[PDB]
RNA sequence: GGGCUUGUAGCUCAGGUGGUUAGAGCGCACCCCUGAUAAGGGUGAGGUCGGUGGUUCAAGUCCACUCAGGCCCAC
């Protein structure tokens, strides 16, 4: 054959990678080779860019959400290290928390028989044995990061960050104790935690307790009375309010009784339901709740309190508008009441019985002793309305029983004190998009406050132990000797020993003159652990700083990590702990809807990399719209696959068809290439433009375009197979072969770079293959430059790559009527057109018939009608 | 229900300031190559823009309303 003497591509590069079995393999040397501390080597010094990672929890094998997350920080800061910057990513993990310890005795642990520090181990070797678990994950991903020495929320160093962040704030008077509502169990003589309970059918007792308004200004709108629905009967001798909803009521008013208010959406309910309708006799004089949002009324049972109004969201249905609210037995009927200094009602026993505040109820049962007692009052109290029905109250599992909402010992953090200081530091700092300094900056202007305590034996405690009978000590010296303490010896040191040895050697308060010391028992809240991000790490690791450029996290942070460090962090250096914050949205099914087992549509990350590989599942993450929920289905995989299938083949080709070619010796000066050469040359350079800019603005979808357009229209549809001709034919060194290969070696290399954060694996990968390259790893490369761009050529090549575009809807038509086939089958004669000056035109232009990959062309200046007209000139074709 | 939010071709995405026959790539259909071949080229067919009603001479692009989703509170 002719080809014995012919040029070729030659490489060892595949064409299909296998990723899952070459993925791993390229990891472990790049963990040989030990590359992220070299990352930072590299670079040192010059500036530097933080993305402080936010610490996922230390339980269950990494989601989609995760890959998702971690992909696009590990994008951001690879790019970043090849800007130059010396960007040293920290990954965390969250140890502490109540998940964590359910999946201990879900397992088979039987809580009591060990200890606190017979758990807190036996709940703490496990978050180890997880973050391990799920570290290999993150690295299988091509992540980049200190895992070999990351932070963990349970590191004694990390304490010592956590309780002088209280302290600081504790002596700044923003940690205080106080009372709020929480799920019990008399049956247990305990609090319990949503996840501890399942619900049942309950005999309670529907009532429609018939309520007198009175006082002046509860006195403002007529003087009839008040009606109320509650299926509870003792919530009531705890009464400190009823708030309607502002917007929409009715307070009705009618006929012989004592005339009654309500609301217009019960109205009919209302008398549906108490025989009422003995003559639909209408409404007179109706009110407007939403300014009524402040009326005055006095309820039975001993009425010495002036139960006021309030304006609510949402009590529609169920009885009279009315509510009946009660800080101190119901969540949402904590804050409505609070919100304006309303009172916190019977505490009511470890045990269902209450005590203060209670009439005859001093002594009295949660249940029984709350029926009867519904009664006495009832009729002689100013008579009543009642029913009997069966509920879907709360009951607590393993005992089966009851539970209610009870009124307990808290501490919290004055949210409304930091409020301002706080969102004055939201507004100014910088967000990827926009509505995501709205939704937060609304967060905190509707927070409310922090409950920031909790039960559970698994956490920071908090530093607070007692001595005076009235007890209470909480300031420095006394707060750090803690941490001075905690370092040392961990979280363990305070249920280790008794609040003696923990205390300032020696030290002793007033109170308590009798050396006599009690240790609070309550940890704290998980989002303070985490919250304290900027604490612990970001200021404690000598690599790093407190004002991290930048968090990235999911939508679910903005109330989550994101606030809980925001408002931590101002508590103490009342600035925002993060520059920038890019946010990113979840990952639905196909359709795009949620991801659920149940349904059978979960893409999990792991069963991902094992299939189609890691450097898919970037490329995936690529493609798509962060700033949103983002979907995923085998289906959008698979053009996933496609695209790098493409994008692998095209290297491929590059790779083999510059085997031969070396920069330093062969390579033509720019000034000495051909036209069309340049052109491209020039098309690499547009391309490096408006792809750095991309990554600039973390708009990788935008990429995946782009990469994804230029390899197919310029690369392949063209350049490449135009080049064809020239690779394989001319001799090996011809001022021709070797210009065009001058560019491919940039046009790729040059390209290679730009793809390295984005296609990890595979960047390396065709380096590895690459002539020359000056540097073990692309990893360590920087960018490649941004150079001006001789526009004026491009916009020459734009026209005739257009009119190419025609001569080729000329060669199909010629093709489909046999008359030709192959195109260099045919010989192409265009000419000057009405509609475009082809003659004149087509004369910078040389290799017409090269560059149309065809026999032979001619310019004429003229042709006849016969010749089919096209867009760009007139076109005839025929075979030889 | 509350704050914020998403809905354009099979798929991922574009579509200043409202304005001719709504775009890109992939995919697919078909023809060509078989000297990149578990590759390659060419051509073409697919959206009335979630729905409805308005605003304007004119709306995918502004208003309202509505159906279906999503994160977070309320439950
Ligand atoms: C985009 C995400 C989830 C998602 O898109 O959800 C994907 C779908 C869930 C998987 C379904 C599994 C099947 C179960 C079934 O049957 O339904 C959320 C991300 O997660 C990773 C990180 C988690 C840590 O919490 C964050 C922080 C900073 C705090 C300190 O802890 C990240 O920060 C972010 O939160
Ligand atoms: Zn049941």
């Amino acid at each position: 054959d002719y080809e014995k003497t012919l040029l070729m591509p030659k490489t060892d590069f595949p064409m299909r990678g296998g990723l899952p079995n070459k993925e791993p393999q390229i990891q472990e040397k790049w963990d040989a080779e030990d590359q992220y501390h070299k990352a930072l080597e590299k670079n040192k010094g010059n500036e530097t860019f933080i993305l402080h990672d936010g610490p996922p929890y230390a339980n269950g094998n990494l989601h989609m959400g995760h890959a998702l997350n971690k992909i696009l920080k590990d994008f951001i800061v690879r790019y970043k290290t090849m800007q130059g910057f010396y960007a040293p990513y920290v990954p965390g993990w969250d140890t502490h928390g109540l998940p964590i310890e359910q999946a201990l005795t879900k397992k088979g642990v039987d809580r009591k028989k060990m200890s606190t520090a017979e758990f807190r181990e036996k709940c703490k070797e496990f978050a180890l044995e997880q973050i391990e678990l799920q570290k290999k994950d993150f690295r299988r991903l091509g992540v980049r990061g200190d895992f070999n020495d990351p932070y963990i929320t349970l590191k004694p160093e990390y304490e010592a960050a956590q309780i002088r962040i209280f302290g600081e704030m504790a002596d700044k008077g923003l940690i205080y104790k106080g009372k709020k509502p929480v799920y019990w169990s008399p049956s247990s003589e305990s609090s319990l935690a949503e996840a501890e309970i399942e619900y049942h059918d309950k005999r309670s007792a529907s009532i429609y307790v018939a309520f007198n308004v009175k006082d002046d200004k509860g006195v403002v709108d007529a003087d009839a009375k008040f009606i109320i629905w509650t299926t509870t009967p003792w919530t009531i001798p705890s009464n400190v309010a009823i708030t309607v909803h502002p917007e929409l009521k009715y307070g009705q008013y009618n006929v012989n009784g004592e005339k009654y208010i309500i609301a217009e959406a019960l109205s009919d309910a209302v008398a549906e339901a108490l025989d009422w309708d003995k003559a639909s006799i209408k409404l007179e004089k109706e009110y407007t709740g939403k300014e009524l949002e402040w009326v005055v009324a006095q309820h039975p049972f001993l009425d010495r309190e002036s139960l006021v109004i309030n304006g609510d969201h949402v009590t529609t249905d169920a009885g009279t508008g009315c509510v009946h609210t009660a800080p101190g037995h119901g969540e949402d009927d904590y804050i409505v009441g609070q919100q304006y200094e309303l009172p916190v009602i019977s505490p009511i026993d470890d045990k269902g019985v209450f005590t203060e505040e209670g009439g005859q109820f001093e002594g009295m049962f949660y249940d029984k002793a709350n029926k009867a007692v519904t009664d006495l009052l009832t009729e002689k109290g100013a008579l009543l309305k009642l029913d009997f029905i069966t509920h879907s109250y709360p009951h607590d599992w393993r005992t089966k029983k009851p539970v209610i909402f009870r009124a307990t010992p808290q501490w919290f953090a004055s949210i409304s004190k930091v409020r301002q200081d706080i969102l004055d530091a939201i507004e100014n700092t910088n967000f990827k998009v926009n509505w995501g300094k709205t939704r937060i900056y609304n967060m905190v202007r509707d927070r409310g406050e922090w409950v920031i305590s909790r039960q559970r034996v698994w956490g920071v405690p908090l530093p607070v132990f007692y001595a005076e009978n009235g007890e209470i000590i909480m300031t420095k010296e006394t707060v750090n000797h803690v941490a001075d303490l905690f370092a040392e010896h961990g979280s363990n040191i305070w249920f280790e020993r008794e609040a003696k040895d923990l205390l300032p050697e020696g030290f002793t308060h007033p109170g308590s003159p009798n050396g006599t010391f009690t240790k609070e028992t309550d940890i704290m809240d998980v989002w303070f652990d985490s919250g304290s991000s900027h604490r612990g790490v970001l200021e404690t690791r000598p690599e790093l700083s407190f004002p991290a450029d930048m968090y990235l996290e999911g939508s679910d942070q903005y109330r989550g990590w994101f606030n809980s460090s925001i408002t931590t962090s101002v508590a103490t250096r009342g600035v925002s702990p993060y520059k920038f914050l890019l946010s990113h949205g979840f990952v639905m099914d196909g359709e795009g809807k949620k991801m659920s087992k149940s349904l059978g549509n979960v893409i999990v990350p792991d069963q991902v990399v094992k299939q189609k590989g890691a450097d898919i599942a970037r490329l995936w993450v690529s493609s798509t719209d962060y700033l949103a929920d983002v979907r995923i289905s085998d289906e959008i995989l698979k053009q996933t696959s496609d695209d790098y299938r493409k994008i692998r083949n095209t290297l491929r080709f590059m790779l083999g068809n510059i085997n031969d070619f070396n920069p330093d010796t062969d390579s033509i000066p720019e000034s000495e290439l051909l036209e069309v050469d340049r052109y491209l040359l020039n098309r690499l350079r547009e391309f490096t433009a408006s792809t750095i800019n991309n990554y600039e603005n973390f708009d990788y979808l935008n990429i995946y375009q782009e990469v994804q357009n230029f390899i197919n229209v310029e690369l392949s549809n063209f350049y490449l197979d135009y080049g064809k001709d020239i690779l394989y034919i001319e001799q090996r060194d011809s001022h021709i072969r070797r210009s065009m290969q001058t560019v491919l070696y940039q046009i790729l290399v040059d390209m290679t770079k730009l793809l390295a954060p984005i296609l990890v694996h595979t960047a390396e990968e065709v380096w590895s293959h690459t002539p020359h390259v000056k540097e073990e790893s692309v990893h360590l490369a920087d960018m490649p430059k941004v150079v001006e761009v001789d526009q004026a050529l491009l916009d020459k090549w734009r026209t005739f790559m257009n009119l190419r575009d025609d001569v080729n809807r000329a060669l199909e038509t010629a093709r489909n009527e046999k008359v030709i086939g192959k195109s260099l089958e045919a010989k192409v004669t265009i000419a000057s057109n009405d509609k475009f000056n082809a003659s004149e035109f087509l004369t910078s232009f040389d290799a017409l018939h090269q560059l149309f990959i065809v026999s032979q062309v001619k310019v004429v200046d003229k042709l006849d009608d016969q010749a089919t007209a096209y867009e760009h000139g007139d076109i005839v074709i025929e075979h030889a």
